[PDB]
């Protein structure tokens, strides 16, 4: 373990709210602040997850895939710590920092499929997240950590780079006025298109919306629309496969019903299908990485749709749950915080209590 | 007391609803006597050892001291029968009388325990509070379990159901029944009440009615408590409306599960607050009212879980709430879920950023 890794792993991550992120990109003078923060914060986050990695089973860690991820994380941490001797007022340092985040971003581009392959390899020993709770626990933390460093670095790139400026209507990747229903309809369409290619039909969308906060007004919150789209797209692909296969011998498809509700503290989206449901017994299994009732290949089969969409929801203190009526259909529900100031990053920390994690006759 | 130490050494023996049918059919009295004279003391002694791990100031409240003396007396009454032959007809008859007496003695256990929790909280922090929730879940599940056993023996052996089990429980009729009980209370208190809109799907046997083996009084209690909740939420959220949205209920029978979902437009609950809804005593009402005591949710969930079902709430804050009951569809799979006092329960009395 390089000394810089050991050092930075002793700090805990510092979580930001979406309110704070919006304020960073509020103006140009914040670049030196974002620089001074991220040059310390990114090494802390990388070092915390690196020390976790070393806790994994030897046969996992020594996969070429996990040895690659670790070598990338370590190089990225060094690249960043190189900036510690620079003045935040040094305009050349700030320019070089942006270029460095672009290089780290590119270097980390295939981290998720790379880890997912380490898992596959390791799954040799037969061991699995569906049957191994430690592996599940690690993958939630590794992937939430990744979501968090990507979000922070992208914010700085998309606000301060010359060449990569993101949507002019967003602050970094955040839409301070996210048209939630619009993102629902777009994700539904994406899913429809994939579904039609596997089955030559897909259900229709029946959408309802309720603005409890101000009745009859359009529903908007501060949100990252790509995260929202990914959760919706994964739940739509799931509802559509379940619907089509359950109903295959009927004259037509029951639509998927979606309701979007804005309340004082929460934005909630419920997606209801008549896809035959799931026995209560296997509901928890459904959120394990790799768990799929489909053959492994894509519409389905890798088993990442649920646990990853749930990490997106939980990342800013939201949640994702599924409640099924076996024999009939399923409700999938996303909860997001409606106030940017309560939308706070949910981060893993490598400490005694994490290390430890690694009466009813029921 | 000595009997308590001894019997606390055994772990409870859970029964499935299939075994209770099988052993409640013929008129089994000698066998049920032999079993219950051992099993009842084991379950009493188990929860008695657990009461003793509680804060000293809770254990000493007059209410918990009452519960403890009742449980100990019942264990003693029951242990006396270990000197009798299961072929002694006086004994068999005296055992029925003894169970009736234990049931009467325990009749006020829940309010008395609930009162103990008050004397304690008025007399004296959230970690303990979490421990109190874990304890009350186990204490009340243990009572549900002993009351279930004692009552089967009483109803079958004393002087269509098999005891309290209906082998053909008409789920939809029990729904309608509990709805009506709730509606009457709602009308009396609020002057109006929502209608029931009920749908059913038999996935297991399309077009056929939905029956499973179940304890209708348990199912009734759960539904009643959830309807009282849905009705109050609806009426209070729509207080400036000329009418009331119905409560929508769907009953579904699938391969493994019977599911019942109750949907209201009672304005729902912030997600922040969902878990605390299942806290004993948590209520947004004051204090016939429909609400105020705060036991509806946690108790209904113990009934659901006792035979390995479950009960969850999911809400769309600003709009309404779904409450959902799951029951096992197979009598062989409806097996009692029982607390046991072992080192692992004793052990039961940060990794992600705050
Ligand atoms: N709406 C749904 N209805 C029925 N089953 C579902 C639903 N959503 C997910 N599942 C079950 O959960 C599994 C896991 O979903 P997911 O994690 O998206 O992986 P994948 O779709 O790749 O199988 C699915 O294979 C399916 O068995
Ligand atoms: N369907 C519902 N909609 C809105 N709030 C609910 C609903 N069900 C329960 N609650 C909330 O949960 C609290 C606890 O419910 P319960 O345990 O039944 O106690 P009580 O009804 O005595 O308050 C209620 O007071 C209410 O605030
Ligand atoms: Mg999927
Ligand atoms: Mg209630």
């Amino acid at each position: 373990v390089p000394r810089e890794v050991e050092h930075f792993s002793r700090y805990s991550p510092s979580p930001l709210s979406m309110k704070q992120l919006l304020d960073f990109g509020s103006e140009n003078a914040c670049e030196r602040t974002s620089f001074a923060f991220l040059r310390q914060e990114l090494p802390v986050r990388l070092a915390n997850i690196l020390k976790e990695i070393d806790i994994l089973p030897t046969q996992l860690v020594n996969t070429s895939s996990v040895q690659l991820v670790k070598s990338w994380y370590i190089q990225s941490l060094m690249d960043l710590v190189e900036f510690h001797e620079k003045s935040p007022d040094d305009q050349k340092a700030l320019s070089d920092f942006v270029d460095t985040l672009i290089k780290v971003r590119n270097r980390h581009h295939n981290v998720v499929p790379t880890m997912a392959q380490g898992i596959i390899e390791y799954k040799a020993c037969t061991v699995d997240p569906v049957t191994n709770q430690n592996l599940q626990y690690f993958l939630d933390r590794f992937y939430m950590n990744r979501i968090s460093t990507r979000m922070l670095m992208n914010q700085h790139i998309l606000i301060f780079s010359d060449s990569q400026t993101g949507n002019p209507s967003h602050i970094g990747s955040i839409d301070p006025n996210c048209d939630v229903v619009a993102v629902v309809q777009d994700a539904f369409e994406c899913s429809r298109m994939l579904c039609d290619q596997y089955y030559l039909s897909s259900p229709e969308l029946k959408l309802t919306q309720v603005n409890g906060k101000f009745p009859d007004q359009p529903i908007h919150i501060v949100y990252v629309p790509s995260h929202l789209h990914h959760m919706l797209f994964e739940l739509f692909k799931n509802a559509m496969r379940a619907t089509v296969e359950h109903q295959e011998n009927q004259p037509s498809l029951t639509p998927i019903e979606v309701i979007v509700v804005l309340g004082k503290e929460d934005l909630t989206i419920k997606i209801s299908d008549r896809g035959g449901g799931v026995p209560l017994r296997i509901i928890d299994r459904l959120f394990s990485y790799t768990y799929s009732t489909a053959p492994t290949p894509p519409l389905a089969g890798f088993g990442y749709g649920l646990p990853i969409s749930r990490l997106y929801a939980k990342y800013f203190q939201g949640d994702l749950n599924l409640y099924s009526l076996s024999g009939y259909g399923t409700d999938a529900i996303i909860y997001l915080k409606a106030l940017s100031s309560e939308s706070i990053e949910k981060l893993p920390v490598f400490n005694k209590s994490a290390f430890k994690h690694y009466d009813w006759c029921i």
